[PDB]
């Protein structure tokens, strides 16, 4: 029997599908004023307050909802979601498990439990619960799409084509119904969705920020019109949660320090607390101003602080990644706001004006896949700090064993001083002033192999510190993470990783999720045409190794053909790429950071540009490098380019020597030049705004 609060609850549900979130709340509260013990009203209001970002208040109502109706398993699950968003993963987990125990048929709680496992790296546990969620409720888009990504992570390609079909049809059905797509924006790059579908996904998620900032009811910020208060300097704000030991900092850590202090005032806004790593230290020490916004939880106060600093250009280095606080940009504290480096896709949001890319990564004919206006960097938008982080890899030496450049390698700052102590050093000449010192198989060379084979940490030859490449973390942990430059000479051998000392080593150090059945087949074709070659992958994660292997067997590859290695420390991982001959890039989603890593080791990378931003980064890196012959227009050209490198040893030598020189000569790894080119682009943006114009494309 309907009461007076029961009709208000019905009316408030209508205001929820109307989008009128604010009026929905008022009607819920009026219902609770009539009926204090209305469990549904408490649950519903809390579900609305949760959207608004009023978590602590929503949580309060979820408690009441449960005290009234203890069998409200639906209220338990939603309280967990709230707690989960409040970083109380422990308490959130309890809510899901309690909900499941009250109602073992309640599918949503099973999904939410799987989500906790997924976020915590427990992929098989996530998969297991997602299947349970799906077995209870077969029409469960959230559970299906999340499971799909879990299967993607560990290379479970069971019914892959059928699955890709359902993923697309799910997003299609949801977009047509104006509902939030179950595919996350950062995952849309992995599925054969429409270019339009992906942008629409980014849009829906962008609008979730608008809901969380409309509750603040903040007036639009008044933005600067000149550089008067800034003393003629452009105030650029870099917003990231990755100031520390994170891939982002590994690329751009030098950049703030290289800005021109006569025209630019750098503001680094950290969304994460100090992790003590040297990456955080460098940025803090070199940026004109470092602001820790992790100690400013409220997006309102945070955005105020940004506006109070007088930022002209605010840079989003997160997009839709972990740790992002896009509500800051939704509040628009700056007149110009651009995406950069961090997120390999469009934000799809109104509050984002430009997207810093390049002609290669985002050609002008596919600008319709972005919501933002393109802002081309000259050569490539991608940058890496490898020049600064690993200067010990700038020059190498080898050891002979009767002459290759990837069997046994020595790197070190004092390497050339060490080679002068050795009697019979042969100097092999490269071509297109460069040289590669070779050590003959003598008592000193045998002493090094001894150290490697024995598994010793390090040895001492002529007073020099000769280190084992596998034990860098036991010698200098700072040097292993790339926080410092190794102060010893490091030995890197193929024997260390189980690599055959006479085979064409094809490597790919990307996370295994970037591989799809199409790519593995493409790689198998290459391996079959190059009989004495191996594919070198990483246990990233390790559970995906049996799957990748199994599919390789089914394509006709013996087990020995693919060699796996564990994930290494940052310094080791970059350095050990020297051991490979050719790097096979993943066409579905290019190796972005990992691509810069293999190129710094002087290893040629073969790529095939797709249509998505993520699938075109490697190509952009290679064009800037100066190696257009490592780019393929289709699958056939990909396999061909690779096979040629593994069969034509002279051609391989030329290309390897090409990468080895053009990693230094080209502007690919030049952080100073990059920063200046970035500065030039910044001014083009500001001048356009100061002219009174609205954001528009930038093609130099
Ligand atoms: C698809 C995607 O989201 N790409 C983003 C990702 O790059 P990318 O997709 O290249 O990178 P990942 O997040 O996989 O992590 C790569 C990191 O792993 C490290 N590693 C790898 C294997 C190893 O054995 N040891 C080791 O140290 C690499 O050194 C690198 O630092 O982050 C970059 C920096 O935020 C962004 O520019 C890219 O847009």
């Amino acid at each position: 029997c309907p009461t007076h609060a029961d009709s208000l609850n019905n009316l408030a549900n209508i205001k929820r599908e109307q989008g009128n979130i604010e009026e929905a709340v008022r009607l819920y509260r009026k219902a609770l004023e009539v009926f204090p013990e209305f469990a549904a009203a408490h649950s519903n209001l809390a579900s609305v307050l949760q959207q608004q970002g009023k978590l602590q208040e929503a949580l309060m109502h979820y408690k009441e909802a449960i005290r009234i109706s203890p069998t409200f398993a639906d209220a338990y699950s939603n309280m967990g979601n709230t707690l989960k968003e409040m970083q109380d993963v422990q308490g959130a987990l309890q809510c899901y498990t309690r909900a499941i125990q009250i109602n073992p048929a309640f599918a949503d709680a099973h999904s939410n439990l799987a989500s906790i496992h997924k976020d915590s790296g427990n992929i098989p546990e996530a998969i297991a619960s997602y299947r349970t969620a799906l077995k209870l409720k077969p029409d469960f888009p959230d559970a299906y799409c999340n499971l799909a990504h879990c299967l993607q992570i560990v290379c479970d390609w069971t019914d892959y084509d059928e699955r890709m079909k359902k993923l697309v049809s799910i997003v299609a059905d949801q977009l047509e119904k104006n509902r939030l797509p179950s595919v996350h924006p950062h995952h849309s790059m992995l599925y054969p969705l429409s270019h339009g579908f992906r942008k629409a996904i980014a849009e829906r998620h962008g609008n979730l920020c608008l809901d969380k900032i409309n509750v603040l009811h903040k007036p639009p910020y008044e933005h600067p019109k000149d550089l008067k208060l800034s003393d003629g300097r452009l105030r650029v704000g870099y917003v990231s949660s990755d100031f520390g030991n994170h891939p982002t900092s590994h690329l751009m850590q030098s950049i703030p320090g290289m800005h021109n202090p006569d025209k630019f005032e750098v503001f680094c806004y950290a969304l994460s607390p100090d992790d003590g790593t040297n990456f955080r230290v460098k940025v803090m020490a070199e940026a004109n101003h470092f602001i820790d916004l992790s100690q400013i939880p409220c997006n309102g106060k945070a955005a105020d602080r940004i506006h109070q600093d007088g930022i002209h250009i605010l840079v989003n280095m997160n997009g839709y990644t972990k740790g992002a606080r896009n509500e800051l940009f939704a509040l628009r504290p700056a007149p110009i706001q651009a995406m950069w480096l961090g997120y390999p896709g469009t934000s799809g949001a109104l509050f984002m004006d430009y997207i810093i890319t390049d002609q290669e990564t985002s050609p002008a004919e596919v600008a319709e896949q972005y919501s933002e206006k393109l802002a081309y960097m000259p050569h490539t938008f991608f940058i890496g700090d490898h020049a600064n982080m690993f200067p010990h890899l700038k020059k190498k030496a080898v050891i002979d064993f009767k002459i290759y450049d990837n069997r046994i390698v020595l790197n070190g700052i004092d390497l050339k001083a060490f080679l002068d102590s050795l009697p019979d050093v042969k100097i092999v000449k490269m071509k297109c002033a460069l040289n590669m010192p070779v050590i003959p198989m003598n008592t000193i060379a045998e002493a090094v192999i001894e150290m490697i084979n024995r598994g010793q940490i390090q040895i001492t030859i002529n007073g020099f510190s000769i280190s084992n490449g596998l034990a860098t973390t036991q010698i200098n942990n700072k040097a292993a993470t790339g926080e410092e430059v190794p102060r010893t000479i490091i030995v890197t051998t193929r024997s260390q990783y189980g690599l055959p000392e006479d085979a064409i080593v094809y490597c790919n150090f990307n996370q295994l999720y970037k591989i799809d059945p199409s790519t593995l087949q493409m790689w198998a074709n290459i391996l079959k045409r190059v009989p004495n070659s191996v594919l070198w992958l990483l246990r990233f994660p390790a559970v995906g190794e049996p799957n990748i292997q199994q599919y390789a067997q089914n394509m006709g590859l013996p087990q020995n053909r693919i060699i796996f290695s564990p994930v290494a420390p940052k310094e080791e991982h970059v350095r050990r790429g020297q051991l490979a001959d050719v790097c096979l890039d993943t066409p579905l989603c290019n190796g972005h950071t990992t691509g810069m890593d293999v190129l710094w080791a002087g290893t040629p990378m073969v790529t095939m540009p797709g249509e998505t931003l993520a699938s075109r980064v490697a190509a952009s890196q290679l064009t800037c490098l100066g190696c257009l012959e490592l780019i393929a227009k289709n699958r056939q050209e990909y396999e061909d380019i690779a096979v040629k490198l593994g069969t034509d040893l002279e051609y391989l030598k030329k290309v390897r020597g090409k990468v080895w020189k053009q990693r230094i000569s080209s502007p690919l790894f030049n952080t100073k030049q990059y920063t200046m080119e970035l500065e030039r682009l910044y001014l083009q943006m500001w001048e356009h705004y100061a002219a009174g114009n609205k954001p528009d494309h930038m093609i130099k």
